[PDB]
């Protein structure tokens, strides 16, 4: 089941990301059900916005928001909901939402899957446009959902991303 | 597995629907395999028709046709095969097919997923065009499949839909 | 050529809308070139947003922004860029952008194309969600384009939409 | 303009077909406007059906229904509305609709475009399933449009198709 | 789980194929993880090529390359990754890749799913174009992947395909 | 008509490209008809390959192959066939095909359309993967078309691209 996928081959530099939402998709927010391992519809988003990258999480981790830590994965073609991709973290958008601290990691496909992103070493190697679009998305996608909100602190480097991943792994390991 | 999804949070008004076929999709009829929980191809449909809504079933239920009761879910964007959506029943198209009584429930996304369908309270709130298109689809989609057929009795209200769901739940609970 | 399409059969209640951008499309802003009648790329939009309806204009009209008046057309399936649809106005979102007063009409498919929208008589018949999504789109889609901006005054009724169309027709007829 | 495309290189065996509707598309019926050469929306179809092949017409021809003769073109990938494909006729579905005699030609891509259909010499070389699906589509697609209807006479061979094309060409040449 | 799907109802003539990659899809190579049963991204392909048919494997089998035997399934519409289709083998493209002998079976949808391919009895009934396209794909898709390669021996008949399936089944049954 | 689009605002650094084939599209080769300005199907490609970028030409130019000079335009979303995009040349793949010298320019969206490609100044700024994929595509896409072929000389810089554009413009201006 997706429930049994490892957090990673070599945490925090070598991770697996379970994809819930494809890049450039309709505005349906899917979540994996920790009960059944099935993809559930969480929300039909009300704003005319789309996730700028594939979106998902690292299994066996937990954010302050109560769910596994979230990850954005850019790829040359959108991924399948429910699929898993081997990734390498390069940056993180620190932010909080109405359910807890809720960082958004950016992890690129592992060089074993492609050489395309090998040149993305750290957060400043990400295109400025993409980072701007990501931040803008989290700032506004819940603009029409009463009671939900976001506050974006800011972009941090790979070292912070990795620390995030270790902290998230531990918090699941005992909580 | 999809095999373990509940029939619902609060049967019959608060249900979960396992989706097998997306709205406005190619004419491939998928079914979930009660054995493995996998999506199997049941038929390549021969008519140039498409399911007018997302189509699937309520788990842990059974129709006279031998499979879980069937549900049509309108949504603003097509759902993923294999996904589960929380829904509220609003009407039912009574019909029989060559394998048994085979009602088609209509259930809308739960208000917790969206406010869009909250105004659809009962069967007369559904667009006339949509109901006509649904009935017309079940009447004709098997027109080129020898030995398969449909007889559409007619549209009934939410109260009947709900009764349908309770009867289907029981029939599975002991059969 | 698209250059020769009429403003309408019976202005302002019976209009033709030239579509430039389909509903639920990638974020490419196309414009028709008054020179050649060809569809030109105007902008690759930088925000992760999509036009909530098909978007285009009424030919032989002119807004204060210097181009034909703009129209949003909801339809059950996205339209082809470059196509023309017969429509009936039902409301208008008054707004200004950096290039002039820049109202966004909402016009539904003419009953001769479908009976689906015949029940949408005036602006309050439009779904609240859709109106909210439209306004939210115009407010934020240029958020990452320096020097471009929007100020949304508000939604007005069909009578205002129609007046808008007459004023736009005249301004082209002599300017 | 599309208005200026020839009927064909070598009528009736070597024709050009202007495509209005792609294969396996949403149920939007586009027509080219003889006025402007633009693609206009004619109808939002009400049944959950799709054209089984690309659909369009031969320019400079006229059917009894008042418009150019209609053609179905199977291809390995759907064509663009507005595009033109060189084709060879292989059969025809004789039928009448509420506006006049309204034969539906079947023409395959010319061998100069592909060798794929060279083996389709005449109507019996077309897959039985495809012919059945076509006939079934014309019989039922207008089932929910009051006042519109179809009566399918039957499938005839290439020789008849060709005769159809010659008669249609003449009727335009003087009417 | 997909892990539990049978090799087939009646090996080798009546098989089940687990689909990993749809026909005419983006160039993402998915593989099912024998650990978790999840679809993993194996590679982002570097060449501008696509699998000419749906692609997957027969469960409970093993090729010399170390994974279940591979199968190409033509269908009228692309299948869902993760789905299972009942198929009948009709031919096989013998080939070796850098990881072992790596035959590519061609199996058509079972007549119980459709009558469309019933006329494809053996390898010579497959379209020449399709066979050429398949061979050409395996010959070149790894052209930009250093260290990976293919050598195509050639097309063989259904009898060979079936033998392949039996040998693959045995090799898994004890290895 | 597309026939009337200019070669460019400021040749050779500021050009317009008429798009014939979208990025990541089905393998249908469209060409614009210099007669009618319509998009014609030139070929159904036989290999399982796709153009790695949007593909088209510069109007009012002519290559030795007898048609306007060809251009590849990378963009974040595929363009519409028939559309025109303002571009800036950055490199060129010199190559010959069976109809004459047949260079393939690479031009990126003009900074007025987006800031995304402003950092692509010259050919070495293009991703190595993309250049490899382009060359590989032209080398192999005609592999199954008897009598057609390609010989790729190699990648040259923006200065060469520009020279190419000037030479192509002149050759049309008097031939
Ligand atoms: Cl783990
Ligand atoms: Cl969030
Ligand atoms: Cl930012
Ligand atoms: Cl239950
Ligand atoms: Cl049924
Ligand atoms: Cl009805
Ligand atoms: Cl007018
Ligand atoms: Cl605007
Ligand atoms: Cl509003
Ligand atoms: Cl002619
Ligand atoms: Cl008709
Ligand atoms: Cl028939
Ligand atoms: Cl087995
Ligand atoms: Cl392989
Ligand atoms: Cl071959
Ligand atoms: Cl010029
Ligand atoms: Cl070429
Ligand atoms: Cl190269
Ligand atoms: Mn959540
Ligand atoms: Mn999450
Ligand atoms: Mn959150
Ligand atoms: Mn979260
Ligand atoms: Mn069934
Ligand atoms: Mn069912
Ligand atoms: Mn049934
Ligand atoms: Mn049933
Ligand atoms: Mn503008
Ligand atoms: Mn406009
Ligand atoms: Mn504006
Ligand atoms: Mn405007
Ligand atoms: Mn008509
Ligand atoms: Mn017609
Ligand atoms: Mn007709
Ligand atoms: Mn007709
Ligand atoms: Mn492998
Ligand atoms: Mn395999
Ligand atoms: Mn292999
Ligand atoms: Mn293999
Ligand atoms: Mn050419
Ligand atoms: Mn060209
Ligand atoms: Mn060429
Ligand atoms: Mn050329
Ligand atoms: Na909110
Ligand atoms: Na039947
Ligand atoms: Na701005
Ligand atoms: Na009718
Ligand atoms: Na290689
Ligand atoms: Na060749």
């Amino acid at each position: 089941s997706l429930l049994n996928v490892p957090a990673g081959k070599d945490l925090p530099e070598d991770i697996y990301v379970v994809i819930e939402i494809p890049a450039n998709a309709d505005p349906i927010k899917y979540e994996i059900d920790k009960e059944s391992g099935a993809l559930f519809v969480d929300r039909f988003m009300s704003t005319a916005m789309f996730y700028p990258c594939n979106y998902g999480y690292i299994n066996h981790t937990l954010s302050l928001d109560g769910d596994p830590v979230d990850v954005l994965v850019p790829t040359p073609y959108p991924l399948q909901p429910g699929s898993v991709t081997r990734c390498r973290p390069v940056g993180v958008l620190k932010m909080t939402d109405e359910a807890g601290e809720d960082a958004k990691l950016v992890a690129v496909p592992h060089s074993k899957l492609s050489k395309e992103y090998d040149h993305i070493k750290d957060v400043n190697d990400l295109p400025e446009l993409l980072k701007a679009q990501i931040a803008h998305f989290f700032e506004h996608y819940k603009d029409l959902e009463k009671g939900k909100w976001v506050k974006v602190e800011g972009w941090e480097n790979a070292e912070a991303a990795k620390a995030e991943i270790v902290a998230s792994f531990e918090r699941a390991k005992n909580k």
